[PDB]
Formats: structure tokens, sequence, C-alpha cells
């Protein structure tokens, strides 16, 4: 279904204008004129055609070969003629290259029907079968035996024309065509405009064709939107830990004590650094909850993990080095699996392992050879001061799953390695973080051109608009680009110097004073690094939101769907349920002195989210599992809200623990009356 010749139709007589570029599984190398919809009857008719792959016979004999229009072919045979009807022999297993060349001036119908016949020595002929017909070696070297050898400088198969011109793709029966862009039949039927360098094989620099890519002849895990010639499709992989386990650690010096054990849950972004950044180290923080020995002692943590792979293709039988690191530069751990020993694949968008299975623990419970992770006395003071760990990952991703056009088969290649593929992404591509999906720090890469270097002249354009639509699947329903009902404007753009200074000198050119009003004309270029993040947030340096404005956040609270002496039961938009680490409830008497319920700073975490996506506000919880007395009507019940970036994770110097001096937002406010 993968596998026969490869087939270009010219509408003039030299195939120059190719209208289609298609694959047919067996010798029935026509096309019928109802699979011509999408190309206007002005060009439906044929003047020739070239076909080229390998023929591969099942069993030795002595063949002829013919077609349906004889007296206007041309057919090779290993570089050698055989048509312009004699006789020729053919070694079982083994690969001879076609060459068939049609020129009919002048036909008088749409189309093409034609067909390639054989006839063996036992003087049957035939349409030849689908297991004797194979594609040409549309790789940038060859394999022992497929040689490759209309121009298609590249060798990807797309014509130079056409990926200059652009072009589009429609999936006929199961079988692609591939054909120009045409404006007033493709606008209106909505199909994809495309287009690509002829001169690079791969246009985004990655191990897919511009061909494989368009014609589905490639990994299934690839992500949709790396199907795009201009869109990289690479692995990205951050660390995600889930919760931890602290320990005092066994002294050399009675191991049937009871037990002493800290065991709490942890939250982990992947992070950015800036103004961004040219970095493209992988890395992710952790964030201790803060919530409910001596000085020569020791203690060691364990932790559940996940991988997590936010980039465009899969890892196969490598995982990435990991190193757990505190404070600065203190490296306590490092993190491998064993190669070519994993248990499954990682998928973009996707866990290892899988969210169904189990996570990965750091000391495995059965596994003798896992190394304690350990700190010393004063390790440990700096992590309960921090409540934090870094965890830092190289980019050692192994083998690629590339496309055989042989067997018309998907395997993992030894010969290729990401390794070899990543620095010349890295080169030649815009790249864009953008945390429009959960406030999630996620990157993309857009073949753009280097105006400095020859080769990337051939490039496309590529306009800012345009990569937010292929990249993110930003669209516009009506002369509004936005990215699932949020409008563009919504976001906000960021640069690295350098970029920075490109950008402004291109609104000074066009005149233009903002940028969300010339998207369509802000052209990119390899090597620029922009960020484009969410206005409804605050960020740290790690570009990880941690907080909002008060009205933002006092908006989110508005709609109070219940209320108690039990709780409140709001509904809060998801994103803004994930900056908030608590909150806070007082009783607030007439005279306005105020009592606080939970008055502590690790006992904000009354929030939940009930199932049906609701939050309920928990009285009970550090009220003694009681409901709130108000002795007085006309006292207040308030509750305010602490975002991540207010909240305390330490008592203070001289002791504090009391929610006295935290910035607090107040969401809610009624009397005993109103309740
Ligand atoms: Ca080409
Ligand atoms: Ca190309």
């Amino acid at each position: 279904s993968s596998q026969g010749l490869l087939g270009y139709y010219f509408s003039d007589l030299n195939f120059q204008a190719p209208m289609v570029v298609t694959s047919s599984t067996t010798g029935d190398l026509s096309i019928p004129s109802s699979e011509l919809e999408n190309i206007p009857s002005e060009n439906q008719y044929f003047q020739s055609a070239i076909w080229s792959g390998f023929i591969k016979v099942k069993k030795s004999d002595e063949y002829t070969f013919a077609t349906s229009a004889d007296n206007h072919v041309t057919m090779w045979v290993d570089d050698q003629e055989v048509i312009n009807s004699n006789k020729i022999r053919l070694e079982k297993g083994r690969l001879y290259q076609i060459k068939i060349q049609y020129q009919r001036e002048n036909p008088t119908e749409k189309g093409l029907d034609f067909k390639l016949y054989w006839t063996d020595s036992q003087n049957k002929k035939e349409v030849i079968s689908s297991d004797n017909l194979q594609l040409p070696e549309l790789k940038q070297k060859s394999s022992n035996s497929r040689k490759k050898r209309v121009p298609d400088r590249d060798n990807d198969g797309i014509p130079d024309s056409l990926e200059v011109e652009g072009y589009t793709v429609d999936v006929k029966n199961k079988r692609t065509f591939l054909s120009p862009w045409i404006s007033n039949i493709h606008e209106k039927k909505g199909l994809t405009k495309y287009k690509s360098s002829p001169e690079k094989w791969s246009t985004a620099s990655d191990p897919y064709s511009d061909f494989e890519k368009v014609t589905g002849r490639i990994d299934k895990n690839v992500s949709p939107e790396a199907r795009h010639p201009l869109v990289a499709a690479y692995p990205i992989v951050h660390v995600d830990m889930e919760n931890i386990i602290l320990s005092k650690n066994e002294d050399q010096s009675n191991t049937d004590s009871q037990t002493r054990t800290i065991s709490k849950n942890t939250s982990t972004s992947r992070t950015h650094t800036s103004s961004a950044g040219f970095s493209n180290s992988n890395s992710s923080t952790v964030a201790i909850d803060h919530s409910l020995l001596n000085t020569a002692d020791t203690a060691r943590l364990n932790a559940n993990i996940r991988y997590v792979n936010t980039g465009t293709a899969p890892i196969y039988n490598v995982l990435p080095t990991t190193s757990l690191v505190l404070g600065k530069n203190q490296t306590l751990a490092t993190i491998k699996a064993k190669e070519n020993q994993l248990s499954q694949i990682l998928a973009p968008n996707n866990y290892y392992p899988s969210k169904n299975l189990a996570p990965i623990a750091l000391n495995a419970q059965d596994d003798f050879s896992s190394t304690p992770i350990t700190m010393n006395y004063n390790q440990f003071l700096e992590l309960e001061k921090t409540k934090q760990l870094r965890l830092d990952t190289d980019q050692v991703y192994g083998n690629i799953a590339t496309y055989n056009f042989e067997n018309g088969r998907v395997r993992v290649d030894t010969g290729s390695n990401w390794s070899e593929v990543l620095p010349q992404i890295q080169e030649t591509t815009a790249r864009i973080i953008f945390n429009g999906k959960d406030l999630n720090l996620v990157e993309r890469r857009i073949a753009a051109v280097n105006p400095s270097d020859p080769l990337e002249t051939t490039k496309p354009d590529m306009t800012l608009k345009e990569a937010l639509k292929i990249a993110f699947g930003f669209n516009e329903p009506n002369g509004n680009l936005q990215y699932q009902g949020k409008d563009i404007t919504e976001f906000d753009f960021n640069f690295d110097q350098q970029t920075s200074q490109n950008i402004k000198n291109q609104l000074a050119e066009l005149n233009a004073t903002n940028i969300y009003t010339v998207l369509d004309k802000i052209k990119l270029n390899a090597k620029m690094n922009i960020l484009i993040r969410d206005k409804r947030f605050h960020y740290d340096r790690n570009n990880i939101a941690v907080g909002a404005d008060e009205s933002v956040v006092k908006e989110a609270h508005r709609e109070v769907i219940n209320s108690s002496t039990e709780g409140l039961l709001l509904n809060i938009d998801k994103d803004i349920r994930k900056i908030l680490s608590g909150y806070i409830v007082e009783i607030e008497d007439t005279e306005g002195l105020k009592e606080v319920i939970n008055d502590r700073y690790d006992m904000l975490n009354i929030s939940s989210l009930r199932q049906d996506g609701k939050t309920f506000i928990d009285f009970k919880k550090y009220n003694d599992k009681l409901p709130l007395y108000i002795s007085n009507p006309n006292y207040k019940v308030n509750v305010y809200a602490v975002t991540k970036e207010n909240t305390i994770i330490n008592p203070s110097e001289n002791g504090d623990t009391s929610t006295n001096g935290i910035k607090k937002i107040l969401i809610f406010s009624k009397k005993g009356y109103e309740i």
C-alpha cells in the first residue's frame, strides 16, 4: 500500500509544469479524471509523464515489457533502453532501476489511462503486480543497492518548481496527490498551502523529508503539526517530580528504632531563563509543598518522577541523563535510565511511563544498585529554607525511526542519531515559546530565512502570523488571530536582544507602531528567540506563572455558586486555580477586630477541586473539623487568596508562624445574616 512507482504528470509537453505527483501501487499508472477534482479541467490534459522506481523479480526469468501506448513511451531498465518490443533476463531477488517517459501532443481527454505490462517465459502478459514494484530511493545518501537517478535538487521527490510556487496534498483513495496551489479552488475548499526549500531534503533540517511529511511516509508519532515542511520535528524532554520522601539516614554507629519521615507532594514546571535567552538546555524547577537530628547527620530523599516529552518527535532507545540540583550548583544525584531497554516509546505530548502505569522511583524498591541520594546537615537546611530543587537534562535522545523506501516501513534506524540533527535544527530556525496551553512553556521551531547565508535564500518566507498558525494552531475565524478563543492581543511578546533590535527595525521600516496589527508582515530569521505569554499573569525569572493582578483574581472569584459556615463553592477558571497557593479565612467582629481561623502559613491548603471542576474552600479543616461559629449575624466572614509568589514557606526570622504580614487578596466578604 506504501509501495509502487513514483509518477509525475505534466500538463505541458516537456516535463516543465507538473500537475500531479503521486504513486500507484501496481502497474496501473492511470489517474481517472474524477480524482482530478481539485484541478481545473483546463489542466487535466497531460501531455507528458515520468515514472521512476525499482522492480524486484520473485523468480528468475526472461521478461518482455510493454505499455498501453508503446508508440509514445521510452522505457529504461538499469539505464538500458527497452522501448521506443523485445526481451531481457532478470535474476531473482535483485532490484532494477526503471524510468518510463511518455509524450502525447494534444490529448483528447482528461486524466491518463496508462498501464505497464510484462510477459514471462510461459508467455503470460500482465499488469505488473504490486509485490514487484518499489519507490525511488528518496534519501540524501544511497543504500547498497538503490542508487537514485525532472529537477529535484535535494532529492526528496517534490520537484523544484512546486516547492517554490506552493503545493497542496489531497488524500484520494488511500493514495496521495500532490499538486500546485490554485487560489480560487483551494481557498474555497480550505486546503493548506505548502512551501519549502528545493535545496533542503528536509526544510526544517530534521530527520524526515519534505516529501515524507506531506504524504504520511513518516513515523506515526510525530505531532500533527510537525507534518508541515516548515515546522521542525524533534524531542524535547524534562523531568517531572511528583512527590518526595526525606529520611534520617543509617549511621554506622539498633536499626529497629522507630521511623522518622517527611512525605510531601511537589510541582514541576519546565523553565526558560531570560527578554528571552538563547539557551537550548532542558531544565525544570520543582517546588516542594510547604503545608500540612544532630549537626553530624545525613538525610536522604526518594521521589517519584516521569519524563515529559513536550516536543514534536518520539524517543525510542535512550532517555537523557539528568542532574538533581540543590541551590545554585550542588548536584545531589544523577538520574540515568538503561539504554536500549525502554518499556515503551516516549511520545510527543506524553509521559514515560505513561500516566496509566506507575511512575519511576529514584531508588526503585527492587534494584540493588541504585545510589542513595544524600545531603549533609547544612544541605538539609538549605533545602528546608528554599523548598526548591532543580532538574537539568541533556539532549542525548538516541536513535531515530526513519522511513525505508525499499519496504515502505518505519523502523528505528541505528545509523540515525538525534545528536546529528539538533544542531542543524537550532541553527536554521526561529524559535517560539508559548504558554497559552496550561500556562506551560511549550517550544516549537519554524524554518526561517537567514539573510546572511546563501542557502537559506531558497527557503520560504515566514511571517510571524503564519508561524503561529502552523506551529501552534492559531486560527482567524473573523480576521482575528486567536488561540482557542483568546485573541492574540491577550498574549505579550518578548525577544532576545538581537531579535528585538531586528523586529524593531522592521516595524520602523513598515511605519507600523503596533505589532499586533502587522503580524502578517513581520518576518522570521534563523536564530530568532521569541517568548509569548498570557497577559493575565505575573512571571518569575524562570518564566513560570507565579501570580496575577488583584482585580484579575477578584473578578475570577465573582461567580459564587454557594456559601455557608462550612465553606464557599466557587467556579474558578483552571488557569487562575494554578497560581494560588492557598486561602485565609477570618471572622471580622463589628469593631473591626479580626480573628483568623487558620492563622498559620502552613495551613492555607483548604481549597480543593471537586469532581465537577468547581472549587470548594473548606472552613472546617483548620477550625477543628467544625463549621464557623459567628456569634452575631453582623460579624463579617472574609476570605483571601495568596498567590504562589506571595506565599511564605518558613517561619520568619523572629519565629512568627502566623499569616501576619502575608500579602492577601480579598475575594469574598459577607455578613453572618447573608450566609
Ligand atoms: Ca526537491
Ligand atoms: Ca525540499
